[PDB]
């Protein structure tokens, strides 16, 4: 059956808070290979893909596919009742239509058991069409968080333009109009704290603001961020998740 | 004249910050022995009751024996405007409706008075019946805080069990259901080990929402202490800093 | 054109969280001398003067005497999309109908350059002469504002008592009563806390606790506030800014009997 042993349950956590609000019940992909979760929330605009290599687990046992459509409200729910540090035990019987998630502590004396009930989805996967992308900027993912939530707060439409010195993020609405650009760093002090920007062509789109706001509550997975991007494709938004897999959402650009 | 000088006054304010949602108008007794609060809540299911020792104030005197009516609401509200290192002095007349708790602060020059309308409630107060409990369970509040407040996103009632060498909390409900158990600390870390007396099993259920009223008072005592008797209405009990002692007996579903 | 740039950044945005509750709209006088800004509540019950030095700001360019008018809250709005080391600069054409904010931060290439969208504002400059008030109360910010914040779980008005001892502040609900007298301070090491109380008359006025709740959001400014206060004007609460200007709020008084 589906036995897998998560050291730090925080990272767990971190992703049902980060796919909480984006889509509400998802069809989590159980594999021999690992976990996948593919689904689009319910305006069809967005497309967010989880993966979580089965080497980033202790112990990951799964024998048969599982298809486990859990309610991910639920599921959060029932994950912040785990600790911080808690080795996190999830475990699908062959068949029996309930996930065990078992909070084990950081041994000591308490240990913590919930059986979540799973509810039947129709699992769905649409074709992720391979493309290559013209810019993939790689930034901080505070920085990327902070540019989002700060021109949010002017319109709700980010112009997200590479050129080759620099990325500039504009929004415009009833209280004028602001623009962030950055410059690509030249002396890292830190890998994390560069600013990379390869560009293959120049490029100009506009996206919605909610759904960048939605992706970047996935900001505690990974210290650095990979927008990558081309036109008339969806922008490509990409958090490590470290040494486990990544946490990949999918947006399509703004008419007019 | 009840006269009562407290040095941590920080104290009073959590000790109502504990009771403004269960009871909203209590009637403190005030005597030679100290402070007592017996009360229902708000809908008379679960009762409380408060023990402040003369012993536990700085200065003390009470020349009769008094029943001061209080709302704690506007109390609490009060003892807001006091600050966390105050002293708190309730210099209370002999017989006017008018409270009188003054907000000393420590050489800052900032004396403070407020003059609280009292209730003229005279309500009286069952004898609370003291058993000798078989399910003594010694556990730190935060944690008995957190398991309650964990359940209570799952269902409405947890299933309490007690064995010779742990503690079972239950609940159900559509989103599942949840299971903490919690051994007893086996010489492992005396200021946060937990600590099971039984003579027998026991197994109840209680309604989470008056657990949870009950946690408010975490910020009190480190350490909680739970009794449950099969048919007996369950006891918690937080011990004050060398003053009193708060109780809460919660009377198990069926 | 004006264009002011200011390094220490954060006193505007703490400067525009002062105002954006109280005054919904302003009219910023922008002159050679610096900036200044006198706008009154929109019940006429409060007044509001800054005045930011050009002396205080890093650089400093004015031209023509620009009055432009604002939206306090679309300017806080803007102002909360800058970090708190950013350097702030603002500039404006002759009579642009814009006014480009620009946060650079200090040790970044992220240079953020909003444009702020000015409003019509015609409002005449009240007339404030220089009064010499009976009783000057000097205490620390702190603890104005926990006295305003205390007394306003009691009752909705302040009575402020300024004897020859102490001040005394005082308030009446219908959950009781309550009072916290404050006694003038010792000459004790620390000069921040040290309440002065000066007075020449013993004075004793009424004011609402909603405008000094009002005024008390402009605590980090200053650890020092400044009460003044004298018969039937209105009470002055000033904070200084950091060597660059002063924020007064006038409250009047409420009608006696």
């Amino acid at each position: 059956m589906f036995e897998a042993r998560l050291v730090q349950g925080s990272i767990l956590k971190k992703v049902l808070e980060a796919l909480k609000d984006l889509i509400n019940e998802a069809c989590w992909d159980i594999s021999s290979s690992g976990v996948n979760l593919q689904s689009m929330d319910s305006s069809h605009v967005s497309l967010v893909q989880l993966t979580l290599r089965s080497e980033g687990f202790d112990t990951y046992r799964c024998d048969r596919n599982l298809a486990m459509g859990v309610n991910l409200t639920s599921m959060s729910k029932i994950l912040k009742c785990a600790g911080n540090e808690d080795i996190i035990t999830l475990r699908a019987e062959d068949n029996a239509d309930t996930l065990a998630l078992v909070f084990e502590a950081p041994n000591q004396e308490k240990v913590s058991d919930y059986e979540m009930k799973l509810m039947d989805l129709d699992v769905e996967q649409l074709g992720i069409p391979e493309q290559e992308y013209s810019c993939v900027v790689k930034m901080p993912s505070g920085e990327f968080a902070r540019i989002c939530r700060d021109l949010s707060h002017i319109g709700d439409a980010v112009v997200i333009s590479c050129a080759k010195d620099g990325v500039k993020f504009s929004a415009s609405g009833e209280l004028g109009n602001g623009n962030i650009k950055l410059s690509q760093t030249s002396n890292v002090d830190k890998e994390e704290e560069a600013v990379t920007i390869e560009m293959n062509e120049p490029v100009q789109l506009t996206f919605a603001l909610r759904y960048l706001n939605f992706f970047t509550k996935a900001t505690p997975l990974s210290s650095t961020v990979t927008l990558s991007m081309s036109a008339d494709v969806p922008l490509v938004v990409e958090y490590k998740i470290a040494d486990m897999g990544h946490l990949k959402y999918y947006l399509a650009p703004k008419i007019e």
